[PDB]
């Protein structure tokens, strides 16, 4: 094509369709590879990244590569080396084989480096693009097939702890490649580059491979149990889950197994009712195009044209899917809803775990709400065994008790860099000012000075922080439950080969557990529920304790009703509920960890390199169960005047063009402002530079011109300065008819049309703003088809080559 990130893509087609089908990469794919073929892959790829690397850093700055930059979130050598001590050992400097087709490479790219640096593009994207796509499948497979650590050793050359985003990561890098300024023939060259870099890997890979040459009712019955998970995996996903399931049935006054379903004829479900309080439970991976796993093939089929009478059968499912595919758990889906069909009955909610987010955290949920459904169920209630043990420390000093702090000991006061998830570093509060001018809702500003922690950031980039708990919560809840805070324990898991020895760090108090590492704000989940059901002393309050446990049934009406829609925290179930009187420590064992809150950085580093400013809406309202809710992160930074606030900083793909001539339309209504003062202060700060700065346009949304216009004099200031373009703010409740942005983009179609097509310029849309996204995202497939003569197909494929091209960047949130 005429962009380069599509002309590489096209030029580099077959070749691609070669190499994953060369023997090597099929084998890998069928989960076959060897430990000898695997670090021969390994030792080869560290050479020739090393030889990659070395050259990228010898043309960091040549204006023919300059662009494509990326050390701290691609780069490979640091954990190529790691995988060469993993698997060569402490002496792999010498003990790692240089093939002659990796020296072929490694020659070639020299050749690149160090006379036409114009090229080397071709071979980072050859490598890089291909490592964010195939790889993420690649180590998984990995960690099946070779059985490494669940803690990531020996695959970290597949880590990129630094892109929490591929997709966004591999949008953001083509966006950079097409900044290249390049003639035709240069790029013509660049695309036959390409293809050579695709064939040097394709006979690397071949110079490799040429270096290589009882029904289990009856069984059950036998073995005595009443619980089986049946796993439907490829990599081990589902199987880990269902391991780990029919682990905690044994744990729980019920006793289970997890087998494969492949050889079982399971038409010995309808013989499965004949086991005293018996449900199976399905772990179900969907691949391919909805299809099932292999291993559940059978299963599947047999699924199709079948009539067993499966009466009286207690089954759950539970998919394990991705959303990005439009079949959506099709596999899970499919046998929740076909096992019902042939009679059985479902005791819990279909789980739909997605793998985009959080797979582990949704598959957590699940099994955590889902084990007292069945102990709820079928009335086994003998209310389960413990999970952590309580050991008070009465007698011990205070220098070796954690006080809040997150990662090591006394890291809160020792704070050595680098500064990041696990240690964070406490920024000081310079500023804390109301930006709201009327009272409707809060809205503040506040700045945090990191001066000395090392600490970088772009305009878009994120911050992360650590909130406390509101102290009279925990007073009252401390009082409430007749207890006393300050006394130092820790909670000890008698699971002695889970290395998660605690549920936060211990030793500490319960105050400082209940203020800095428990969530006592969000709505109870339905284990904590049950488990509390055993501390109401009146029937009528232990009853519905149990039966908001159930989830179907007028259980889950009453879970939803009382708990969820009235957002009830735990302070308000005690004090409704004054039956419960549990401890303590149980109930720190039963309470989710308090979450770090994420907010758009409202700065640019070019311009306040030792600070970092947020821009948020203070969270409070009057629930429906009476009581007056504060948002814990909102609340506490609220509190703030200068004063600490342990943070830290997540890279994201939200990125100002490279050239400073490239224009920009920048949409955030409301709170989603925050990104884009960061981006025109370092658009102003271009032009006091001397550069020539494209245009900059901000689309911005709030209610009303005197009551919640943000950053109105800086904006206005920023305007009047020639720094932002065009200030186009809709006041959303100014007349009878609501105008929000959506309007003023659709006014001035004519000129943001042609800033597209004539100045290739980058859309940015932010913000909390619900359905907002998808109707600016509607308007400019309106504007494109209009204006650049379409059909409305035409257009939202050119919109969605712009996401791909990296012009379209998203950053919303809830
Ligand atoms: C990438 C990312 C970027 C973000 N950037 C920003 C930003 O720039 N500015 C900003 O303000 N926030 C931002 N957020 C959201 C932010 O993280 C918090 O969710 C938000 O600020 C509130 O945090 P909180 O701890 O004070 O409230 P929480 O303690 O987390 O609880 C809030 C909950 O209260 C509930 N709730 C809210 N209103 C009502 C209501 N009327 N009735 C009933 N229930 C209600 C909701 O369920 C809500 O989830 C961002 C989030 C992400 C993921
Ligand atoms: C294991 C076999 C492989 C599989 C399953 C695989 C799969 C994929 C997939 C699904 C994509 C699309 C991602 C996207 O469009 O955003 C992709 C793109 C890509 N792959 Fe592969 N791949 C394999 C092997 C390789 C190899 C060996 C290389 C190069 C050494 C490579 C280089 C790339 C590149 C550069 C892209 C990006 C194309 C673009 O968007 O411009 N792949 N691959
Ligand atoms: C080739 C491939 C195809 C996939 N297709 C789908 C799909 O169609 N629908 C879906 O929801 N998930 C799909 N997924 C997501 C998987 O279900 C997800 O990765 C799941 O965690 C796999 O579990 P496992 O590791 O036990 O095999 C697919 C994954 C791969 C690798």
């Amino acid at each position: 094509s005429q962009d380069l990130s599509e002309a590489l893509k096209e030029a580099t087609k077959e070749v691609h369709i070669r190499a994953e089908n060369s023997e090597f990469m099929r084998n890998f794919q069928k989960g076959q590879v060897s430990r000898e073929g695997f670090k021969l892959v390994m030792a080869s790829l560290y050479h020739i990244y090393t030889a990659l690397e070395e050259e990228i850093e010898r043309n960091k700055q040549n204006p023919v590569y300059a662009p494509l930059y990326f050390p701290e979130e691609l780069h490979r050598r640091a954990a190529l080396e790691q995988d060469m001590a993993f698997w060569y050992g402490p002496h792999w400097q010498e003990a790692i084989p240089y093939t002659p087709a990796t020296q072929h490479y490694v020659k070639r790219l020299h050749e690149v480096g160090g006379t036409h640096p114009e090229l080397l593009v071709a071979h980072a994207y050859t490598r890089y693009l291909g490592d964010l796509s195939g790889g993420q499948v690649l180590k998984k497979i990995a960690q099946k097939a070779m059985a490494l650590p669940s803690s990531g050793e020996g695959l970290a050359f597949f880590t990129f702890p630094s892109i929490d985003n591929p997709t966004k990561f591999k949008q953001l890098y083509r966006a950079r490649m097409n900044t290249l300024e390049m003639t035709p023939e240069v790029k013509h060259r660049v695309t036959e580059e390409a293809k050579t870099a695709f064939l040097l890997n394709i006979e690397l890979f071949e110079e490799l491979q040429a270096l290589l040459p009882s029904s289990f009712v009856e069984k059950m019955k036998k073995t005595g149990r009443n619980i089986i998970v049946f796993y439907g995996s490829q990599t081990g996903t589902a199987e880990e889950f269902a391991n780990r399931l029919s682990k905690d049935a044994h744990r729980y006054g019920m006793r289970g197994m997890s087998a494969d379903p492949e050889e079982y004829d399971l038409a010995d479900l309808s013989s499965l009712p004949e086991i005293d309080k018996s449900l199976v439970v399905f772990c179900m991976a969907t691949y391919g195009e909805g299809d099932p796993t292999d291993n559940a093939q059978d299963f599947y089929d047999w699924l199709q044209e079948t009539d067993v009478d499966l009466t009286g059968v207690k089954f759950a499912v539970f998919g394990l899917g991705n959303k990005t595919y439009e079949h959506f758990n099709a596999m899970g889906k499919y046998v929740d809803q076909r096992l019902e069909q042939l009679g059985a009955q479902r005791i819990f909610e279909l789980g739909l775990g997605d793998d985009d987010g959080n797979l582990e955290e949704d598959f957590i949920t699940w099994r955590e709400q889902f084990w007292p459904a069945v102990c709820e169920f079928f009335g086994v209630e003998a209310s389960s065994i413990r999970q952590y043990e309580l050991v008070v420390h009465e007698d011990m000093d205070v220098a070796k008790v954690y006080t809040g702090e997150m990662g090591r000991l006394k890291s809160y006061e020792n704070q050595k860099p680098p500064f990041d998830a696990k240690n964070p570093f406490l920024a000081a509060v310079t500023a804390n000012r109301k930006l709201n001018q009327g009272t409707e809702r809060h809205l503040m500003h506040l700045e945090l000075d990191i001066s000395d922690s090392k600490i970088r950031y772009e305009s878009g980039d994120h911050v992360a922080v650590y909130p406390a708990n509101d102290s009279a919560l925990v007073n009252q809840i401390g009082e409430i439950l007749g207890a006393d805070l300050d006394v130092i324990m820790s909670l000890n898991n008698l699971d002695e080969e889970s290395n998660k020895k605690h549920p936060f760090p211990c030793p500490t108090t319960y105050r400082t557990a209940l203020t800095y590492y428990l969530d006592i704000t969000n709505p109870p989940r339905t284990n904590v529920l049950y488990e509390l059901a055993q501390y109401a002393s009146e029937p009528s309050e232990q009853e519905h304790l149990h039966k908001m446990a159930s989830s179907s049934g007028e259980g889950k009406e009453l879970y939803l009703s009382w708990v969820v829609e009235a957002r009830r925290h735990i302070l308000a179930i005690l004090q409704d509920y004054p039956s419960l009187r549990p401890p303590i420590d149980h109930l720190c064992e039963l309470l989710p960890r308090l979450q770090a809150r994420y907010y758009s950085i409202a700065s640019s580093s070019k311009v306040h390199p030792n600070s970092v400013h947020i821009c948020a809406v203070a969270v409070e309202y009057e629930a429906k169960s009476g009581r007056v809710n504060k948002g814990v992160a909102t609340s506490w930074l609220r509190a703030k005047e200068p004063a600490l606030v342990p943070m830290f900083v997540r890279k994201s793909q939200f990125r100002l063009p490279f050239k400073s001539t490239t224009p920009v339309i920048m949409v955030g209504p409301g709170t989603g402002i925050a990104p884009f003062m960061g981006f025109i202060q370092e658009r102003a700060w271009l032009r006091e530079q001397g550069k020539e700065v494209g245009e900059t346009l901000l689309y911005y949304g709030c209610r009303r011109s005197d009551e919640d216009y943000l950053y109105r004099e800086e904006l206005a200031r920023f305007h009047k300065d020639g720094a932002l373009t065009q200030l186009n703010v809709a006041f959303s409740r100014e007349q009878a008819h609501k105008v929000y942005v959506q309007h003023l983009l659709k006014r001035d179609r004519e000129h943001l049309w042609k800033l597209i097509h004539e100045g290739g310029a980058h859309i940015y849309v932010c913000g909390d703003a619900r359905n907002m996204a998808k109707d600016v995202q509607n308007t400019f497939y309106d504007i494109v088809a209009e204006f650049g003569p379409m059909e409305h197909t035409q257009a939202v494929d050119y919109v969605k080559k712009l996401m791909t091209k990296g012009r379209y960047s998203l950053d919303v949130w809830s």
